[PDB]
């Protein structure tokens, strides 16, 4: 029987609480600025945030970022999620110094706050996640497979509750950070600036040029001479013509890109999660920038 999870405030916090949380985790993204040859910890936090969000499935409302079971071994040793272990140890002392925040909450409010801190869009936060038991854990293999064409992408996402828009622009958090042979099968970056959160994905898609080859764990990546690559699935949105509309929309409208971001990384956050009629509104924080900080 499927699952309500209904938001609960951690006791007695508000917007305060949790500007001082993405506070502490944007001031560490800024002091532990060497990891990853000096891309830094956002990257790895967006695609915490994504995988730990990405396990839900809409039918019966298990997985999902409500209840912070990657804190379970069945989930961080999923793996797809191979890596992710450098995230969670970067929050580890943010928990630590903030020990009444849930993990579900950690986890989403740290992509919120790597893609702010990165130059992205504001995107709107909710608390109350709170923390559920070992066996509501979801299995291994809900995260989906790079080696896949358009149709499987479009399939995989309806579990998500996306449409295409919603797709085409949570792909391009790809703008960030790389692939590593170790973690995935598959090596490189999608781009250049890559502690920037810039439209630069739909960019390099259209505008470079790709040859289909295979990297040293033997899987079939589209590399570019600039030093770029593309997984099958990034590909797939420009072998699709529906997808391939939406790329060009991107690549030629940066503020539609970023409001479009926005909302569906929200959605995806919140994805299971039942929001009270007198919960509080969603929180916008402010970045260390705008704080003067
Ligand atoms: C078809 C859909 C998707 C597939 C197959 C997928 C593929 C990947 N995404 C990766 C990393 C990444 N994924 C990322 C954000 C997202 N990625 C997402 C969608 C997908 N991501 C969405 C949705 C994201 C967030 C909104 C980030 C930012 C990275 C880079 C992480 C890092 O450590 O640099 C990796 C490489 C991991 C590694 O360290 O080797 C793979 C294989």
């Amino acid at each position: 029987t499927p699952l309500v999870h209904v938001a609960s405030v951690e006791k007695g916090r508000s917007y305060e609480d949790f500007q001082k949380v993405y506070n502490a985790i944007a001031l560490k993204l800024r002091e532990d600025d060497e990891y990853d040859n000096y891309i830094g910890y956002g990257p790895v936090l967006v695609r915490l945030a994504w995988h730990t969000s990405g396990t839900w499935d809409k039918h019966d409302n298990t997985g999902g970022s409500y209840g912070g079971t990657y804190r379970f071994k069945k989930e961080f040793n999923d793996p797809s999620n191979a890596g992710l272990q450098n995230g969670f140890k970067f929050l580890e002392p943010i928990h630590k110094e903030f020990p009444w925040i849930s993990s579900g909450d950690l986890f989403s409010l740290g992509g919120v706050t790597a893609v702010q801190e990165m130059q992205g869009p504001k995107i709107p936060w909710r608390c109350g996640r709170v923390d559920t038991p070992e066996d509501t854990t979801p299995d291994n293999g809900r995260l989906p497979d790079a080696d896949k064409d358009a149709d499987y992408v479009r399939t995989f996402f309806q579990r998500l509750n996306m449409n295409d828009r919603e797709v085409v622009a949570l792909m391009g958090a790809h703008a960030l950070g790389k692939t590593h042979l170790k973690n995935s099968g598959y090596e490189g970056p999608w781009g250049a600036a890559n502690n920037v959160f810039t439209n630069e994905f739909y960019l390099n898609l259209l505008n470079e040029d790709w040859k289909l080859e295979k990297n040293d764990a033997n899987n079939e990546q589209w590399d570019s001479k600039s030093g770029y690559m593309m997984l099958p699935t990034d590909y797939s949105l420009i072998q699709d013509p529906k997808y391939l509309s939406i790329v060009k929309e991107y690549a030629n409208d940066q503020d539609k890109f970023f409001k479009d971001f926005s909302k569906a990384f929200e959605k995806l956050l919140e994805n299971g999660i039942t929001f009270p009629k007198d919960a509080p509104s969603p929180f916008i924080f402010k970045t260390l920038e705008e704080q003067g900080l």
